[PDB]
């Protein structure tokens, strides 16, 4: 695997969203991931819809909270999801209401990440694309990041609280990290990013939750 | 759907077993209702394998805990789930040895209960037979717990943390409850089995994350 790679550079990342008060995390990760394997089939980047996860991933809790994992097998056995467009984004639970028409990307299933190994993240984000992870994401210095690569030894890899986007990985000033895309807006972070210590002992539990959609 | 209904009367429920330290409350829940199914479908009751569903679902987490939703999807997807006598149950992680000549069982998908509607448990548990719940029992009270209809107010709704199977339900002395199946040995609670307050506010949160495969 390259040193370092970039999803951003090759245009597999679409624009920062801002899941707002609802416990949404989990589909905009997901969505995240199935917008980076759509690219990479198609050619083309298109927003994917996160409502359409969130009023219909029965097997999660909508706002309430879900996992990566469960919203892929539900996009497999849906045969699809709605684009962005075709689905929009409320912040609130709704009656499912998907509608193939709007259909914009399907999943064969999903692949996990070994837990904890931060070596197979890397080799999957090089050979995959953008992957979906967790972390902890409770602490105040992590919630005002603004540059760098983000390191807090307080952080807890066994108390994952918020899924992202690792868009891709490399160095900065020779601190190895992860390109991780958030989904608190464009003003949080670094226009919507965070660098994050890579290597550093599965810093924040990066490693631990990690998934990507089969297409 | 009657006043109330026993499975283990129907001899849909095998002996009481003991998860030990390992945390497969999840796939003790999970082998309960397959075989409740396996019993109604085949007509024979056999003890399925716990071990089988801790070593090879890899959306869950083996003794670090896990959920029955993913059991019965890893069932679905391996087509096939292996006896007890095919594969023991141990209390510890090990490589997946999963032996389709020892299959025992198969699952053609799952389905969940309207988050929090006890009526909808109670109609599930006439119309399939024992399905797996989740609740909370990290209460002193419910650990001590010997005989009648358990309910303390202190109980969290909220904070699930450990499954169980609903083998029926009924009332006892004017108090509405559920049969509760634990995995905790044959000398905890009543011979393992505690019945719990039903229709008294969702207690323990007994309905808040129930589900049964489909067979
Ligand atoms: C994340 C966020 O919006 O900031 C959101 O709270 C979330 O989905 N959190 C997850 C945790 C990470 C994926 C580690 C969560 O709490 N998941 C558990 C959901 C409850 C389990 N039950 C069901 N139905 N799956
Ligand atoms: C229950 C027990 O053994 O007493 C055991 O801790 C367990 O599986 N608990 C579950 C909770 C109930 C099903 C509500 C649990 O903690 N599940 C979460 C597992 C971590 C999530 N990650 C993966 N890989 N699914
Ligand atoms: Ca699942």
């Amino acid at each position: 695997a390259p040193d370092s790679v970039d999803y951003r550079k090759k245009g597999y990342v679409t624009p920062v969203k801002n899941q707002g008060q609802c416990g949404s995390c989990w589909a905009f990760s997901s969505v995240g991931a199935l917008e980076g394997q759509l690219k990479k089939k198609t050619g083309k980047l298109l927003n994917l819809s996160p409502q359409n996860l969130v009023d219909c991933v029965s097997e999660n809790d909508g706002c309430g909270g879900g996992y990566m994992t469960n919203a892929f097998q539900y996009v497999q056995k849906n045969r699809g999801i709605d684009s962005e467009d075709a689905y929009p984004y409320v912040g609130q639970e709704e009656s499912c209401m998907y509608n193939p028409t709007g259909k914009a990307a399907k999943c064969r299933g999903y692949r996990e990440i070994p837990e904890g190994n931060e070596k197979a993240l890397k080799r999957a984000v090089a050979r995959v694309g953008p992957v979906s992870v967790a972390i902890d994401a409770s602490l105040t210095s992590f919630q005002f990041y603004s540059k760098g690569v983000y390191y807090d030894e307080s952080c807890n890899s066994d108390n994952l609280n918020h899924a992202v986007l690792a868009v891709g990985y490399g160095i900065q000033k020779g601190n190895k990290h992860w390109i991780i895309k958030n989904s608190w807006g464009e003003n949080w972070g670094n226009k919507g990013y965070i660098l994050m210590a890579r290597n550093k002992n599965n810093a924040c539990g990066i490693a631990n939750l990690a998934s990507f959609p089969k297409m």
